[PDB]
């Protein structure tokens, strides 16, 4: 299965 | 630890 | 469209 | 709620 | 390459 | 400003 997996990030 | 989960969809 | 939806998790 | 919209990009 | 960027949202 | 990067991935 397809998933997104990420971060919070400050920019 | 925060992290993202998440889907891909259709909209 | 694609988009992504997700939630900000604890890990 | 807190949640998370987002694109799928070519970077 | 394929990536995700978003955006923390209220809903 | 706080922003979402993440990876698609297949689990």
């Amino acid at each position: 299965k397809v998933k997104v997996l990420g971060d919070v990030i400050e920019v």
